[PDB]
């Protein structure tokens, strides 16, 4: 299955997001971040990827899609925007190993109040 994320200025949350910033996805599933808005690019967060994943950065404006292997919660920002917030979360898979981990990582205030409504909208 491939799904798309979004990475934009403004959106319902505020600004600079990935819409949705939130998203459950089958392991081997895979996923475009779309640069819909110039600007942006996908990391994952530091702490905030499973057990055998590898890290990842995108470039800037490139649309980047990632097949996820191994399973569990993965915290993802935009390099330039991750102090404004502009975080997503990707759940790879059911009952994710690093979910209590990928909760007590530490991030800049406004990036912890979105990971922190993300990670709720996936059932914690
Ligand atoms: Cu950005």
């Amino acid at each position: 299955a491939d799904f798309e994320v979004h990475m934009l200025n403004k959106g319902k949350d505020g600004a600079m997001v990935f819409e949705p910033a939130s998203l459950k996805v089958a392991p081997g599933d895979t996923v475009t971040f779309i640069p819909t808005d110039k600007g942006h690019n996908v990391e994952t967060i530091k702490g905030m990827i499973p057990d055998g994943a590898e890290a990842f950065k995108s470039k800037i404006n490139e649309n980047y899609k990632v097949t996820f292997t191994a399973p569990g919660v993965y915290g993802v920002k935009c390099t330039p925007h991750y102090g404004m917030g502009m975080v997503g979360v990707v759940q790879v898979g059911d009952a994710p190993a690093n979910l209590e981990a990928v909760k007590g990582a530490k991030n800049p205030k406004k990036a912890q109040e979105r990971l922190d409504a993300a990670l709720a909208a996936l059932g914690n």
